[PDB]
């Protein structure tokens, strides 16, 4: 059941730009590398309220949150390093997706949303590895 009618032709204004930066260098880079982990998700959070600092912010904020109401993509410990390195991948990656999903949609995405998504993610996911820890706690423990 798709939109009545056929497909049609909507696009909104846009032109490239004139800028193109380098090629990640120039060395030896037989085959370049991609990333060991995919998303994964595991237990979830309630919709949580960050007061960005306006409305416009909090309205964007929410038709994001949307995006990431319960869950976000993470990958297992297995690691462990600067503790704000872990919510970034955390989150970061989450984004990507988001940002991928929304950019891809048809809406824009810039340092309104990109600040909004992260910040929501960025905090969502800590107390997602905050309820793993805390199983862990309550787990054997070590």
């Amino acid at each position: 059941m798709q939109g009545g009618g056929t497909h049609s032709q909507w696009n909104k204004p846009s032109k490239p730009k004139t800028n193109m930066k380098h090629m990640a260098g120039a060395a030896a880079a037989g085959a370049v590398v991609g990333g060991l982990g995919v998303y994964m998700l595991g237990s979830a959070m309630s919709r949580p309220i960050i007061h960005f600092g306006s409305d416009y912010e909090d309205r964007y904020y929410r038709e994001n949150m949307h995006r990431y109401p319960n869950q976000v993509y993470y990958r297992p410990m297995d690691e462990y390093s600067n503790q704000n390195n872990f919510v970034h991948d955390c989150v970061n990656i989450t984004i990507k997706q988001h940002t991928v999903t929304t950019t891809t949609k048809g809406e824009n995405f810039t340092e309104t949303d990109v600040k909004m998504m992260e910040r929501v993610v960025e905090q969502m996911c800590i107390t997602q590895y905050e309820r793993e820890s805390q199983a862990y706690y309550q787990r054997g423990s070590s």
